[PDB]
């Protein structure tokens, strides 16, 4: 019945099982979150930024705790866990420090008359996320709505439900009035339900292309506003003139933080001919070095993969690859675990033809092509149907930048990988999705701009 | 086979009739917009202006065709059809003025290095418009991402094939690329395939609830951003303070423009007690005035509708909504006529229970409330499943502002009916869609807001 579970993929051991909600309880979560909805709008952002605070607060006091049931759940290394919750703290902080500010109306220049907008909340968003960044991809979409004025009502990914409840009650307990982040274990049917409901005005999703084209459709069928942000297959541009030791240092996570199972990773490494063979090399030193083991452990460096059947499902992929032409550069040596652990490994040669060409590898697996100069990098980077983020090492700023602006992609950062801050806008075009979270960007995501213009001049 | 066809509802007689493309001619459509779109990517927003001036003045030489060609097509007096193309004409210089402008890079400030963002075009965008405003849907769409460098696919509505094509062919001539606004004729399963091609990046649509669901949810499932500008119901309050004067002023047209074919049309007037009957009468004396015949004529005031079963389905409302309480405070004389005119009709005691409290109603029809004060107003005017446009008249500017804010929906003019224009966001929220058009909003709806972030200090 229910798919949500915890299973810990270190030891491929389920420890918790959460069923589906009664109809009541889904209509008890979306009254209450309407209900604060409407409470809300005569109350201003400010009146919540203090609370959002306090929730900062309550994350880094809670941090070990969160970051053990994540790692439990899915896999991560508790030292990335970790980082995971400062990030979070971060964000939180940002938007009670500058969301009230970003949400002053805004005045309009018009000789039609005295006009200007507001930045008024919509309703209730049904939020959809991922198991790879569990309390990230949660608070990415809390945060600035909740100083907006928009009540959550959170769909996790079947495989983190004990992270995603607590999370929901550190948040509640902090301070968030009862409906702020409501967590709740929907099937696939109450889901499409649910953003059926007219108390329901926003919908946002963070995961697969399979999932997001099912709510998306939902959403739209309902005429409602959605913010997708799915999978990449991000280029990852290695320039003639890149800096040796720049370069070395990215390429120590550039493909495999998380496992390789960032929408972010960079995994389609395109490299200009002169720096091909130094790639590689500096991809195996990465890759041999690791370590595998329990990643609750300060020396394990390897993680296992966030589940026996995401490990299984690269095995496929892998193997796909190299039946139509993919050749191992490299591979981990075998791991003896009962773990779902996939082995580190290093593809080159993979063809345009290739059935992995223009597919997401979610996993620690190097895919690197070799290009003879910036124009077929550009193009290579582009002949994808993705568009998330990106990457251009070079010394020459200048034509980093040049090489940067080509790039068809939601971000490149140039002599770094991925990177995200409550600052700076995240999102991708394409396959990828559409619309972008934080910054003061997603912050406006479900906001009403509502236009307001006293003409009594001209009547 | 194909619903596109010219019926001049005046006459009530078809006059043009055009098929549906062939597969063919779908793809030779796509590839030569994404062929543009491609181009356009190396040429700066700067260098279409001088395009988009250009087409503003042929949209002026043409002013009288144009006009005409809409008054035959969907019934419209021509007075208002100039007025349009003069409200197009505004739009495009406005964009070829200030559209360049906007898109410049943007700085963002972070810690994490040297950061900005890019406003770069998306690709190729399927534009579904209605007959309502044949003209102004279209370039409320054109002009902002013609600059952008956004090539549009314009799927126009039925019965209005020939403005469509009279304009596409008066902005090809002008100066603008062939691909920058190919008119096509096709059947809801080739838009739905349309959608489905990974050239397509962009859908936007304006009309009604019906269309825009298929669509949103067509769009959806192929993961394409996209924007909904759909009807209204809108709440025209009218305070106790209002200024007889500005009020009578404003009643001339808040319900009869276009013969109340508009999604912003004052269909909910909201009116404080002691300004009930003066209301009524003054709706009365507006109607009653009203001088039906050829819209091609000067002396006509009241056109017919834009179809013969626009008409009929009217017809079917009002009975209904009669049928179920509401009552007749003044219908306009028998109109001897075989054109589609609906004689103008003021109802009152519409109850939360009759059927045509919650339902748009396209045409001539006033429909009066009586509320004790502000509160009662506000809580009328947003029980509704809808939320685009809105009107507050009022002397106290105070008073007004305050109470505008507090409607749910997406715009509210200050002692004045709708009102649009450049610099002027458009959108709602609920059943009305999502997504602004116009003013720097609609700039951005198919942008690629591209963050690029140089760390190398960092790394």
């Amino acid at each position: 019945m229910s798919k949500y579970q915890s299973v810990n993929p270190y030891t491929n051991e389920a420890f918790a099982s959460y069923d589906n909600p009664t109809s009541k309880q889904i209509d008890e979560a979306i009254n209450l979150a309407h209900a604060l909805y409407k409470k809300w709008r005569h109350e201003e952002p400010a009146s919540r930024a203090e609370i959002l605070h306090d929730i900062a607060n309550a994350l880094k006091e809670h941090e070990d705790e969160l970051a053990k049931m994540m790692t439990l759940e899915m896999g991560k290394l508790l030292s990335e866990s970790k980082e995971e919750v400062e990030l979070c703290v971060s964000i939180c902080n940002y938007y009670a420090d500058h969301g009230p500010e970003m949400l002053k109306p805004t005045k309009l220049n018009s000789d039609l008359g005295n006009a200007y907008y507001l930045k008024q909340s919509t309703g209730v968003i049904m939020a959809c996320e991922p198991w790879n960044f569990p309390l990230y991809q949660v608070i990415r979409v809390f945060a600035p709505n909740f100083i907006v004025g928009n009540p959550i009502l959170l769909k996790h990914a079947h495989n983190v439900p004990g992270s995603a409840a607590l999370t929901a009650k550190i948040i509640k307990r902090a301070g968030a009035p009862e409906g702020s982040l409501i967590n709740l274990y929907p099937s696939y049917d109450q889901l499409a339900d649910i953003i059926a409901d007219p108390r329901i005005q926003g919908v946002a999703l963070t995961g697969s292309e399979r999932g997001g084209s099912a709510v998306a459709e939902a959403a739209g069928k309902n005429l409602k506003k959605s913010t997708m942000e799915l999978g990449g297959n991000d280029a990852f541009i290695v320039l003639d003139d890149a800096d040796p030791q720049v370069l070395r240092n990215v390429l120590n996570d550039a493909r495999t933080y998380n496992d390789g199972q960032v929408c972010t990773s960079s995994k389609r490494i395109i490299v200009e001919k002169s720096r091909y063979d130094e790639v590689l090399h500096e991809l195996k030193n990465v890759f041999s070095n690791l370590k595998a083991g329990d990643p609750l452990e300060a020396d394990t460096t390897l993680p296992p993969m966030n589940s026996e059947k995401a490990k299984e499902k690269l095995e496929a992929q892998v193997k796909e690859a190299i039946d139509a032409g993919a050749k191992v550069f490299y591979q981990y040596p075998e791991i003896d675990s009962k773990g779902a652990f996939f082995r580190p490994t290093i593809l080159t040669d993979i063809a345009k033809d290739n059935p992995v060409f223009d597919k997401e590898v979610f996993g620690p697996i190097a895919e690197v092509f070799v290009v003879e100069d910036d124009n077929a990098a550009i193009q290579l980077a582009n002949d994808s149907s993705y568009g998330l983020g990106s990457s251009v090492i070079g010394s020459d700023i200048d034509r980093a930048k040049k090489v940067s602006a080509q790039i068809e992609t939601g971000m490149t950062v140039i002599n770094g990988r991925w990177i995200t801050s409550g600052e700076l806008p995240f999102g991708g075009i394409k396959k990828s999705g559409y619309g972008r979270e934080l910054s003061g960007l997603g912050l406006m995501a479900f906001v009403n701009e509502h236009l307001v213009i006293d003409v009594t001049k001209n009547n």
